[PDB]
């Protein structure tokens, strides 16, 4: 996250780290056996971790839980990064608390204008904002008619675009995968853009409230 401020402490319940090793995307608790994160951070298998903050530091509030099922969307093309949107099944359902709680999935579609929240533990591109606690930023969602003016012909019917066209505050890499959080809902999965806070070039988002079918529908039969 690049421009924001350090979130308070699991003031994003629903945020989970997705780790092989180390962090390399973020991702939204949905229930307590599912998470929602990008297509194109996919693995076979991944650890989700959950309750965390400094994600180098033991807080006592983590849990750690393997992967069951990782399932991409169907039409998720890694040529345009289109339908960047995926589901994995937690082994063993969390236990939600104080420091996990799942985000609602969206009723309906968030206009142009509405602010939402994204948070991550990506580039901050900052000597100050230490990336390893989670950071947070507002964001308003743009209009279609802007988000195509930045990139003419491949923003598709599952993506929005979100932040500033003046630069300055966005998400970057490692936040992919993310949740964008706007009337306590979740309206966006971090996906891709140029660079991060350039002026022109603002965040764009996988659609969720298009995918309400699939992830319904995914979550009941697997
Ligand atoms: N500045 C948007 C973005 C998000 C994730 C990865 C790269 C760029
Ligand atoms: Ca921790």
């Amino acid at each position: 996250i690049v421009g924001g401020y350090e979130c308070k402490p699991y003031s994003q319940p629903h945020q989970v780290s997705l780790n092989s090793g180390y962090h390399f995307c973020g991702g939204s608790l949905v229930n307590e056996n599912w998470v929602v994160s990008a297509a194109h951070c996919y693995k076979s298998r991944v650890e989700v971790r959950l309750g965390e903050h400094n994600i180098k530091v033991t807080e006592g509030s983590e849990q750690f839980i393997s992967s069951s099922r990782v399932i991409r969307h169907p039409n998720y093309s890694s040529y345009n990064i289109d339908n960047d949107i995926m589901l994995i099944k937690l082994s063993k359902p969390a236990t939600l608390n104080t420091y996990v709680q799942p985000v609602a999935l969206p009723t309906s579609c968030a206009p142009a204008g509405t602010m939402c929240t994204v948070s991550g533990w990506g580039n901050t591109m900052s000597s100050t904002a230490d990336s390893n606690k989670l950071q947070c930023l507002n964001i308003p969602i743009l209009s279609y008619s802007d988000c195509n003016n930045s990139y003419p012909g491949m923003i598709t019917n599952a993506m929005f675009c979100a932040g500033y066209l003046e630069g300055g505050k966005d998400s970057c890499q490692g936040d992919s995968g993310g949740p964008v959080v706007c009337n306590g809902e979740l309206q966006g999965v971090v996906s891709w853009g140029y660079g991060c806070a350039e002026p022109g070039n603002p965040g764009v988002y996988a659609k969720v409230c298009i995918f309400n079918d699939w992830l319904t529908s995914t979550m009941a039969s697997y």
